[PDB]
């Protein structure tokens, strides 16, 4: 008998959800079950989990780092964490090895901003761990197995409130910067309700499908969160297993009448641009239900080419919908209509980049940006659109994406500016350029990544696009930015190895964007993959930014 969120408390959600029959299923890299894990079963290992964690000596409102895993390990984890009253605190794994001594820098101001007591990890990682963790001594460091390991502490499990801290989300800081999003219960069901009785538009008999990592706000919120407040079944990738064999997540929906999936742009990209004969031998995709698209700016030419893809597949494209967010707000803020497929508002770009305005493309108008539609403002939920100094602008106009209601933060761990102003207003400003149009809102990218110039704005990724129309260069590949000297530069991270194509390539790309937007950039070809992202999954296009200007100091 289903239930939208309805819930107080997480573990409200799923004490509801462990009398049900669904559950989770984790799936190997050829589509083949590897663990399940019913609710029913999850709501006892996170109590006796609760009652070990707790045998620890830790008091509430103390954090558990956990090393966020696609695994039946990680979740009995998580909860046993909301069961213990103890906050958890999702962390990525490294993003390989070579890059694992960036990982440590990364972990040690992660505990600095939080000091957790107690940090469990996989075996794979549990090295690691204790070579990094060596100055932190009153940091426990259990492996999952010693973890599951301990007594239960004899004591009677408190039942949480909805004012009560659940989790911290990370991913808002930089290495240098560690930023915690607060989420208490309340803020989490908030909306976990939106998503599921609102934005999405959840049904009985629906079941999702997410190859997301744990460790990024989307996977988490959107794909262990909300089938656990809805009673409704999952089934994972590991998100490395699908970097490689993309075209699995397509395989897996079709498998078991998959209905409900979400990834950023690219997922959908990289699938269409690796599809081959063979694979589209099993697809049948008229179970997907809905296909939906956030993260970062949308591409409705690409979501056109998937859809073109997979008609074939039976894809209706009415089932794309596009959507927004942040960690700030637990996860979502706006989703397109129900049945919508893409819609699009086109822009004189001239108007946007001199005027910042959007207006309608014209007789006269020379050259145009298209922005996805992302949806209206949820039930109690406010978007509004402001300009610098903090006073709300007309339709139409590009300002400072400000978001209220539920949802809402209660402001970074730690920082009491944050707190207090959240506290104060009601608004938060995420940081995102937009506009509204008859309601619905249009997401035009960060404040942070836009190139301002003398007297005009570019969207870097407007240039970008030109450098992904070579066959070499793919989406993300290309990063654009404006000096402090305000001299524009394009990287460009590539395995052209032909000295005599780089040198081609870098001049017609010269030559094309200074006729296409009277802006001369600095073609640097980089070795790959040698720009990486952010800890919210994008490309640090403003890490670049000063990487590139640290670097050139050296001068
Ligand atoms: C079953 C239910 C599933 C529910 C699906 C949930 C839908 C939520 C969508 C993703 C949540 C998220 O990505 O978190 P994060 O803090 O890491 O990134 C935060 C930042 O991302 C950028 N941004 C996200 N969307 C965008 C979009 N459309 N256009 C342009 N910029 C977008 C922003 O500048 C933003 O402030």
């Amino acid at each position: 008998p289903m239930r939208y969120a309805d819930f107080p408390t997480l573990v409200d959600a799923l004490d509801y959800a462990a009398l049900s029959s669904a559950g989770m299923n984790f799936y190997d890299r050829r589509c083949q079950l590897e663990d399940q894990l019913e609710y029913q079963t999850l709501k006892a290992r996170a109590e006796a989990g609760a009652k070990r964690l707790l045998s620890l000596n830790l008091k509430k409102g103390d954090r558990v780092a956990l090393i966020a895993e696609t695994s039946s390990e990680f979740v009995e984890a998580f909860f046993a964490c909301q069961y213990a009253g103890l906050v958890a605190v999702p962390l990525a794994i490294p993003m390989g090895v070579g890059q694992r001594d960036s990982w440590s820098a990364k972990l040690q101001g992660l505990l600095a901003s939080c000091q957790p007591a107690a940090i469990i990890t996989g075996d794979e990682w549990l090295p690691l761990v204790n070579a990094a963790t060596h100055d932190n001594p009153e940091l426990h460091v259990l492996s999952h197995a010693w973890f599951k390991a301990l007594p239960e502490a004899d004591v009677a499990l408190q039942r949480p409130v909805p004012n009560d801290i659940a989790y911290l989300q990370y991913t808002s800081g930089s290495t240098r910067f560690p930023r915690g999003v607060i989420i208490t219960h309340r803020e989490v069901m908030a909306n976990l309700r939106a998503i599921s009785h609102d934005g999405i538009k959840l049904r009985p008999g629906d079941r999702c499908v997410s190859w997301l990592p744990f460790y990024h706000d989307m996977g988490l919120v959107g794909f262990l969160l909300t089938p656990v407040a809805t009673q409704l079944s999952v089934d994972y990738l590991r998100t490395q297993d699908f970097a490689m064999r993309p075209l699995q997540w397509l395989k897996l929906i079709s498998k078991n009448r998959g209905t409900v999936s979400v990834a950023p742009p690219f997922g959908y990209e990289l699938c269409q641009r690796r599809v081959n004969e063979k694979d589209l031998a099993e697809l049948d995709l008229s179970c997907w239900r809905v296909a939906g698209i956030g993260a970062e700016p949308i591409s409705a030419e690409q979501l056109h080419q998937f859809a073109e893809c997979f008609r074939q597949v039976n894809f209706d494209n009415k089932t794309f919908m596009p959507c927004y967010g942040l960690a700030e707000n637990a996860l979502a803020v706006s989703f397109s209509d129900e049945a919508s497929g893409v819609v699009v508002n086109e822009v004189d770009r001239d108007i946007l980049e001199y005027q910042g305005k959007a207006v309608a493309p014209g007789a006269e108008t020379r050259a145009v940006s298209t922005f996805v539609n992302c949806g209206k403002a949820l039930p109690e939920h406010g978007i509004e659109i402001r300009n610098e100094a903090g006073m709300p602008v007309a339709e139409r106009v590009v300002g400072h994406i400000c978001i209220s209601g539920p949802s809402l933060m209660s402001g970074y761990f730690g920082d009491q500016v944050s707190q207090d102003e959240i506290a104060a207003t009601g608004w938060l400003d995420t940081g995102d350029l937009g506009y509204l149009l008859d309601g619905y809102l249009y997401v035009t990218g960060r404040i942070k990544d836009l190139i301002i110039i003398r007297g005009r704005n570019i969207w870097p990724q407007d240039i970008e696009y030109i450098a992904e129309q070579e066959p070499e260069i793919h989406s993300g590949d290309a990063i654009a930015f404006v000096t402090a000297q305000e001299k524009i530069i394009l990287q460009i991270q590539c395995r052209i190895s032909d000295e005599e194509r780089r040198g081609q390539l870098i001049h017609a790309l010269a030559a094309r964007i200074q006729s296409e937007f009277g802006v001369t950039a600095a073609i640097d070809l980089l070795p790959p993959h040698s720009i990486p992202r952010t800890s919210s999954g994008k490309p640090a296009r403003a890490e670049a930014k000063k990487r590139y200007q640290k670097a050139y100091a050296a001068s």
